[PDB]
């Protein structure tokens, strides 16, 4: 069965139907939602009511699933996390990043499940890295392309926020420990693809390490800035039972956290990342 | 007959139905429109294959209509002005604007009418001063409250753009002639709801003349990215018939330009405002 | 004798002649050299050959003595800093900095000795809190009084500069642990004089804590370039055996990293002063 | 005669005695004078009693003169600025500027004599271009270099500035005809030396043309606040009689604006230099 695929703008975003994720998908349909997530960088599909286990299968063909022991995990399946944000656990996605970029092998996308949501709000959105990239003049384009930046867990778990138990405190120590900050391309090359695409976000990147600390700073707040271009983004109003699908490796997005006391809880599969690398055009 | 009307977020926009734009409206309907639109902002109909002159009569039941002489209008009704993009005619409302800031009375309102558009592309956003002005700080929003700023015409119409000819850069300085510069608060009172909101807009707003130059440039700076926070905004995806009206009294929008060499023909009336004040708390 | 004192600028700086500040100094000319300082917030004394036990002396006349935790001391002189710099010891205060505001009662002067220097370079500026305070517009001032920032003695020594030797690092880590992170007042009144003056500084301010992380990065960036306008300011060149005496509770300063591989010795003492404190005026 | 020259940092300044500048100097003397300008960018010479006459022709040793099209000139020597500053004349150049580059052949130098002085203040500091372009990381050396930039007239003689009579708004009127806006290099290679230096500056330069209006705002906003960086600069505290001459091709200047309500007059010189170009290398 030939997937219908409905694009949301020319750069990124698509609304699929015409596949069943509950049930397996044949090579044909997957070869073309595959595609279609590496072309549009993320996709939705509506009234999929899917099992953990169903959504493990799922995400499973895109490659292999991380696994947390520090959230909780649906039941009898360990690689879905469930987050389940209200009052005591507030949400904390309300910023512009590109998941666990601090790692050497940032994940390479996600399944993300809405399960249940409140009465309005929490739109999620993406920017593509590609279009920003593409957006740049020349100069910026052969500045930026070949330097490096360096991303720290601390700058999204900042100290300050980890003060009010001494054992709070540690933890967090313990965790900056095991989390060094490393180095990433400003510019990433899909792997797969071979496009080129912004890779900084301001939700870890905290200097570009081959310019000075003021021309870093300047840069990277125009970059900041630049990616919240609405030309490039696709933004999203959850239903329940929708599915989200999207390439981390050249996108950000932005969690609305503009619905508490209300409680949302989603259920996600993280695909692993190899290595990020510059291939020169 | 009762609206059904169904908000897109917590804080802006809502999507309305039960409405027939082409005929008169009942009073009971109306008052649900109008307040609806006081409410949420922005609010959207689809499926309204309105006439110029069908929209005239409704948005003059908000308000009397702008007429230009500059802009091309609809066959045989003046006030409903069309916006004809395409390679001779680019847009250039891709940028955070309030409508016509830089005169003394800015428009109270639109409504805008989409009647041929591009395979995809073209979104507008819409953003809330209201709750971008309460999502500051106490500090902040003391400190803005009661400032005034200059909106000048010449910040989305510099003069480096019209040079090409002598013809057009004397029909430039003319216009520069009958706009100098004014104030608006920074902080706008609605002047029917109350609210508060933030009334400066990267548009048009260069200068906080109650603070020093730098001073401007720093909390300018600062606001220019505060009212593009995704939580603040609602973006709207068109089809053909989609009716839009907003608030341009505590809105700004953004129109995107993601389209070209494609063309896209929007209908507008413009409801006439008064001048914008504010009302301490 | 009555002192000699030649004022360098309108708002800061002045020169000093007939006190021997090798020597004991009476009890009028102590006076007339403390109310020099208050009055011209920093004072400069030529040709004094001072050692470090007579400058700790003169110091000791001030108040009580700080004791450095990183930085070297002069041999059997505990309260005397040494700033010994060249290839092997890179300058470190080439940046905007009130020394020592990482304690709960940051020093209220110091005295600077210069005892070998380059054949060029090496200037040290001195900033004026008072008159940066006095630059701002009536609504900045409001803003910023009772406002309160965070300090914190690693934003100037960060763990990474302090990792090439075990005997280092562990003098890092007792340090951070005898000098948490703590707030003073952004605008702070001079307990002598009652002026106000603006007490952040680039060296040890983090944020500002009564305004949200994205508003207390504006704030923070305005200050930290507000006060470097030229007008606020005095530069010194140095000679051997002058001497700098400064009000570090409305000051800061900046030492010119232009000498390298020449060598430059500098010795300071440092007094403590009192709580800083707000008091509304 | 040989010329005592002594620097007053490694990058820009010098002090010069042995030369009477109010007599004819030899061109053994003139040699040498020439030189310690090129090299140190910047030099002083003191008790030198000149009158507005033997200034100019000090002045054409160096080259053919600019007349300005809007500072008053001196009694009967058109090609001397007169700079008299007071309450019914506030001082103009408190700000980073290159001495009139919104011409095609912008001075390359400039001589300043200091006839009568305020009790204090009015310092005039310079700063280094080749010191600043040489304290660029290489991919920002890079980015700038070939990159052009427009300077305008007016952005530091604006309309409003000028219209207090009919005479005065009129003579702007000429000036604005006679002086359009026109492109320099954002890297200036120096003619006789070499050298390369940044050649942009807040008084005169609006926008980079060869990136984006966002790329051109972040960029020069970095370069204005890079030079102000207390390495690059100089810093003179006047005397009567002082005279500064200054190589106008690779520096700027900013004068204190702090000592009204008390009068101060300088004159000024200005050599016209060639039309900068950029070298690669």
């Amino acid at each position: 069965e030939r997937l219908s695929i409905t694009p949301l703008g020319p750069y990124i975003g698509a609304q699929i139907s015409g596949a069943d994720l509950t049930r397996p998908l044949s090579d044909n349909q997957f070869e073309q939602l595959y595609h279609a997530v590496l072309r549009h960088q993320v996709v939705f599909l509506r009234d999929q009511a899917i099992t953990p286990q169903q959504q493990r299968a799922l995400a499973q063909r895109f490659g292999e699933l991380h696994i947390h022991p520090v959230y909780p995990h649906a039941e009898g399946v360990d690689e879905i996390i469930v987050l389940d944000t209200h009052n005591d656990n507030p949400p904390d996605n309300d910023n512009w990043h590109t998941d666990v970029t601090f790692i050497e092998t940032p994940p390479a996308g996600a399944i993300l499940a809405a399960k249940e949501l409140p009465s309005t709000g929490g739109d999620t959105l993406w920017t593509s890295g590609i279009a920003a990239y593409e957006a740049l003049s020349v100069p910026f384009r052969q500045l930026l392309s070949g330097l490096r930046a360096e991303h720290d867990f601390r700058k999204s778990f900042p100290e300050y926020k980890y003060r009010k138990t001494e054992e709070e405190h540690q933890r967090w120590r313990e965790a900056v420990a095991k989390n060094p900050p490393l180095l990433h391309p400003v510019v990433r090359t899909h792997p797969v693809s071979g496009k080129q695409a912004l890779f900084v976000n301001e939700g870890f990147t905290t200097r570009i390490v081959d310019v000075s600390e003021k021309e870093s700073e300047a840069l990277l707040s125009f970059l900041f800035a630049h990616i919240t271009k609405p030309e490039f983004q696709v933004r999203w109003r959850w239903q329940p039972n929708d599915i989200a699908i999207w390439d981390n490796r050249v996108t950000q997005h932005y969690a609305n956290a503009d619905y508490l006391p209300q409680r949302r809880i989603m259920h996600r599969a993280t695909i692993l990342g190899d290595k990020p690398f510059y291939r020169a055009g």
